């Protein structure tokens, strides 16, 4: 699961992804990082 | 050079180049251009 600092990350992390970006390179892009919840923590909540 | 359209692009784009990412890339990913010269275009001052 992608999880986000902010608004901005998640649209970096998603716009990486649209273009085929892998998770681990996109969340590197973006400042979000990839847990293993479902539910993202509310310091990374977006 | 980048060049960005305002500064959410350049937010985006710096993060993007702080988690390794290539100037193409992130000109991508934030709006920005890429120009090899120093001085960037009013439309894209920041």
């Amino acid at each position: 699961k992608s999880c986000c600092p902010n608004t901005t990350g998640r649209d970096i992390y998603n716009t990486c992804r649209l273009g085929g970006g892998s998770r681990e390179r996109c969340a590197s892009l973006s400042g979000c990082k990839i847990i293993s919840a479902s539910t993202c923590p509310s310091d990374y909540p977006k």
